[PDB]
């Protein structure tokens, strides 16, 4: 309806993250474009404080489900666009198996014509020579399905899902995601039936960027059970 109309074209995106992980304070700024018609996101992120203290792949899921492609038969289940323009809060705990935890709180909303994802992150209990602080994760990303359910209690959605990061030694690092989203505004939103968002992502580098950075391409499509 009104919310969907905001995504019919290409939408500029701004991402801002302030983080602290095991006492290391850092900031990231990203920008790019979303094309929800094709479920497509393109973003480039720069660590504005120097070297990023964690591997870039561990922040991919933190750095805009409103750009997912919901097929015609599923448009009644698109909570994320229905909350726009006032937006939604996205909160996660990400538990890295046998390692530390991230806690994140983000607001995703329009600021003028730009879709803005503004995030605060706190990371604790990381091992000094684990896969995260030891920078042992490969610079790549796998496809994942995220099971989305309506929150039985709070006018939003929830998702619990496993993310798997390839490690340089051939192993896999699991990151258990616990997610809740709630609208910022008081207007009516769409509360979905159980469904999936299927994600695939590709990471790359800008050959002319001297700062620590990540280029991200994501494709996301909704699918029913």
């Amino acid at each position: 309806s009104k919310g969907e109309e905001l995504f019919t074209g290409v939408v500029p995106i701004l991402v801002e993250l302030d983080g602290d992980v095991n006492g290391h304070k850092f900031s990231v700024r990203g920008e790019g474009e979303g094309d929800a018609t094709n479920g497509k996101l393109t973003l480039k992120f720069i660590c504005t404080t120097g070297k990023l203290p964690v591997p870039w792949p561990t922040l991919v899921t933190t750095f805009v489900a409103c750009f997912s492609r919901y097929p015609d038969h599923m448009k009644q289940h698109d909570f994320f666009k229905s909350a726009m323009p006032e937006g939604y809060v996205q909160e996660r705990t990400i538990s890295f198996k046998d390692d530390g935890t991230y806690k994140t709180r983000a607001e995703v909303k329009f600021e003028g014509d730009t879709l803005v994802n503004r995030i605060e992150l706190k990371g604790i209990d990381f091992k000094e020579d684990g896969n995260i602080l030891g920078h042992k994760l490969e610079y790549n990303f796998n496809c994942h399905n995220v099971y989305i359910t309506a929150d039985k209690q709070k006018n939003g959605i929830k998702a619990n899902f496993k993310i798997r990061h390839n490690v340089e030694d051939g192993s896999v690092q699991l990151a258990d995601h616990y997610q809740q989203n709630t609208p910022i505004g008081d207007g009516p939103v769409l509360l979905p039936d159980n469904h999936y968002l299927s994600h695939c992502s590709a990471l790359s580098k800008d050959p002319n960027e001297k700062r620590d950075h990540m280029v991200l391409l994501e494709f996301v499509t909704a699918a029913g059970i």
